[PDB]
């Protein structure tokens, strides 16, 4: 299996989303995004392009990206800070159960996986999310994905943010 | 008038504020504030206080606060980084009209005033915003009072980020 063949799943309308926030990373490739929060944002009223906006949250440190719709169930995501671009698709979601919301999505450079986001509001405890880890682990470059939350700071009286 | 005596009006349900997302300051006390996007955020599946939280983002920096109500329509904020507390009223708040939505809030160290955040998700245009800031500027302290969008980082892309 390689990264092009992963599934490329519907992706929920933007307020189921922005429903299941916050959410925190429960596995990632890189060091980039572990101990972080993801929260969605709904575009700003000014907004010309009405792009909603997704953030990642470590400590005291945020990178946003306003995202849109691309073809084959892809996010094309617009770093706010840089104007980067980055193509996203999720292996799955499942937002809004009876036992909250998670996800699994991808970046990939061709063939092999670059960076890996599987977020959740429930600590990992869905069962889709640990078997799309297995999966992604097995394309090229999947032995980097890893456990976020190994070793994270301190919290000082809030839950999602330290 | 002193701090201690601005009116300290009703706070409207929480997710009326999530519903208003994004917002940017209009007038601010310090310069800690300028151009800074405010996002609220409901508790956490996980959080045992179930508090909301407020974000208030500076390009790639953000401050985060959970936050209950207390007594006479305040905020008691607890700032997730440090544990700091904080102590906010309104002024007055004017959300999801069909102009959009904007409040005043105010921190008061007793008659003076120590800190001021106007949000707008209109670009200030709400006659009770500019209203409002007149008034604040009276308080002891009040001279600092200043528009929070003078001089702000060109964007890359994004409308409420940079
Ligand atoms: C993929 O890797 C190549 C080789 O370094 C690079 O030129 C390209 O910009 C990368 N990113 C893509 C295709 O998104
Ligand atoms: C979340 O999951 C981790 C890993 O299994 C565990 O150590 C932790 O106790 C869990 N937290 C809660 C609140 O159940
Ligand atoms: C107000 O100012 C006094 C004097 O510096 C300080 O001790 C106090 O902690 C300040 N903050 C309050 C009352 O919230
Ligand atoms: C927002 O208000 C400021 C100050 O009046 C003005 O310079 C700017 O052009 C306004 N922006 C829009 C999009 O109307």
């Amino acid at each position: 299996l390689t990264c092009d063949q992963l599934p490329k799943a519907a992706i929920n309308p933007i307020q189921e989303f922005i429903d299941s926030n916050p959410l925190e990373f429960e596995y990632v490739l890189t060091e980039t995004f572990e101990c972080t929060t993801r929260i969605y944002v709904q575009p700003a009223r000014w907004s010309t392009t009405k792009a909603p906006t997704a953030l990642d949250i470590k400590g005291t440190q945020i990178m946003a990206y306003d995202f849109v719709g691309g073809p084959e169930n892809s996010a094309h995501l617009n770093e706010c800070h840089t104007g980067d671009k980055q193509v996203w698709y999720f292996q799955y979601t499942n937002l809004l159960t009876d036992n909250g919301s998670s996800y699994c999505a991808y970046r990939c450079n061709g063939t092999e996986i670059i960076e890996y986001k599987c977020a959740s509001n429930n600590n990992g405890t869905d069962p889709l999310q640990h078997q799309a880890m297995e999966v992604a682990k097995t394309v090229p470059n999947g032995d980097k994905i890893h456990y976020a939350k190994s070793n994270c700071p301190e919290t000082h009286g809030c839950f999602a943010f330290y």
